[PDB]
């Protein structure tokens, strides 16, 4: 076996390439392994003042936030307060007869719509303008996976809804708590101001964060630490410690909905087999696989959580790229979060390589 | 003495070339004189479905709605909740020390800071955020009137946490149903849809709706009809019957705190004497009073509220153009709400000729 001092090492080398190439301020990597935690820091959260980069640092994670989202629709689920597989129109009865209204509650976290678009249409502006702009919105494609912040976000909508609080109150009242989390929020409140990194513009090289928008708690709204996120990995790795709802909640968001050209669509979370070409990885989260609605075909039953795979997903916002990585049959759990929005393709491959080379260590 | 198919005929006159001029889609003038509403609507509130602008559409009043805002400070004080009078630091412990922890919160309202960005900043994520970057902001022309979202939206903000509850509750809750309100909104809700306008950017001419963003709700939240627009303007003039705390509260925004070039700065709105040469009010509402900060000059005490003045302000967004105009000598007020973004001074022309014209019908 290998140090932690071996493996923090590791992570140093896999990760200097893509910080010089993108000029990356400050990055964490947090790895959980065999339930043992070990983490690399290095950078800035934060140019002026030049404060370091520590894996209690608050990072945006942008899409990343999906995967909590998913996770508090499938807690509302073994409660029986709602059921993923009955259609939108259920929750909201308005769109009963329009297509949307058609769509399982569960695919709204697989992003198989048939085409609905990335981001909230620009004369949208609010939950419930965009719903009567659903009521007219016909697929373009029916049956694709078509990446989207509109879907998983009305999700969180209706599941908060179902809770009667908002989304903001579900997420920081039940789910963080459930999930023994310290340090994660929706909305960043004063005392935690000390440790929020700022994010640092591609083009301009200025501090930006992340603003509001419509539904833009419940598609990219969280802020989390590299240790926070490796206490959520542990319980996705079933390392124990959650109650049996939030237990149950997070496998059924393991199970295998549909198949995509490069992976098993989860909820939100996005499965290859485990050990996989790197280059269908970078495939998978290409930017023209995701900007744009591709083939899929569904699983009836779902697939069952399953063992030797790899489960990702990637999130940025305009100042921050981050990544996660859970690797159930390596007991294996990698988060990535820096303050520069760079490329997912690059993400992945430097974290397939320190994953390679982790593993090569009990060769 | 003016009928209202009269009123209504110069309303008309007064707007159709500014309409043409600016190919204003919908527009709806409201007005309340001697008691009497009238309304002159025309054009569209959505141009798919050609749907009629009507004294019920809706309109994003933009900058108008900080007259709400500083309205329910003026309310929260006379309860005794707040001292419009007391520094920033008195509500938000941890500006103590610093330069903005020294603004009196009524100067919020008066703009007269020293100079704030006009946006809350792109580094700025939430108004918890937003106080944590005022602890070493400094002014940079120190004493100016600055027209600023910062301000304003930050006094809704403490307005609001005195009351407990968020803004767009004590707006909807608690003031819009003070005044009478039947169709005004900080969240226009899902009935309410069908009236709702869209607004028309002016270089691609594609339907456009406001955003939220941090402070939104606090600075440009509310969104309008000019059925309910006369009502707030009718509680301006002393008439709709309001119960004692909400007179208090009007007429509290109605002192002169502050003088500038051109008018008297109260809470929000912005007076000048009636009557008053049409050029001095286009000057007052040049776009320079927004972009760069202004000599101003604190009356203290301040003035009372007056009689013989006119009292306005402008309102917009990306895709809406709105003026409101109040004077409470003549028993007169004025709306115009237009789902186009079209100029200020343009706004004030066509205002202050269509009032010379009513009043000359006497």
């Amino acid at each position: 076996s290998a140090t932690s001092e071996q493996i923090v090492d590791i992570a140093d080398a896999s990760f200097a390439p893509v910080i010089e190439q993108y000029r990356i301020p400050g990055l964490v990597v947090g790895i959980t392994w065999q339930g043992q935690h070990s983490f690399y820091a290095t950078g800035v959260a934060a140019r002026k003042g030049n404060v370091a980069a520590t894996p209690d640092t608050i990072f945006e994670l942008g899409s990343i936030s999906k995967i909590f989202t998913a996770t508090l629709a499938a807690l509302a689920e073994d409660r029986g307060m709602l059921d993923l597989d009955a259609p939108v129109s259920d929750s909201i009865p308005q769109l009963e007869g329009a297509a949307f209204g058609a769509i399982r509650l569960v695919d709204l976290s697989t992003h198989v719509t048939g085409g609905l678009p990335l981001q909230v249409p620009g004369e949208v502006g609010n939950v419930a303008e965009l719903i009567r702009w659903l009521e007219s919105w016909q697929p373009p494609q029916p049956g694709t996976r078509s990446y989207s912040n509109v879907s998983i976000g009305l999700l969180g909508h209706i599941t908060a809804q179902t809770m009667g609080m908002s989304f903001a109150q579900a997420a920081q009242d039940v789910l963080f708590p459930a999930m023994g989390l310290g340090s994660t929020y929706v909305d960043v409140p004063d005392d935690a101001m000390d440790r929020y990194a700022f994010g640092y513009d591609r083009k301009t090289d200025a501090p930006i964060r992340v603003n509001p928008g419509v539904l833009a708690d419940e598609a990219y709204g969280v802020k989390s630490t590299a240790r926070d996120m490796l206490r959520l990995l542990d319980l996705e790795l079933g390392r124990g410690g959650a109650n049996p709802a939030l237990t149950a909640a997070l496998e059924r968001t393991r199970q295998g909905q549909a198949e995509t050209a490069y992976y098993t669509q989860d909820m939100i979370w996005e499965q290859y087999p485990w050990p996989v070409d790197v280059a269908r990885m970078e495939a998978g989260n290409g930017y023209d696989f995701i900007l744009s609605p591709q083939p899929a075909t569904r699983l009836t039953p779902p697939l069952p959580p399953q063992r030797d795979v790899i489960l990702n997903k990637t999130g940025a916002t305009n100042g921050f790229g981050g990544y996660v990585a859970l690797l159930p049959g390596q007991d294996l759990g990698i988060v990535v979060l820096a303050n520069r929005n760079y490329p997912n393709e690059a993400r992945v491959r430097a974290t397939h390589a320190l994953i390679t080379d982790l593993l090569a260590t009990q060769d």
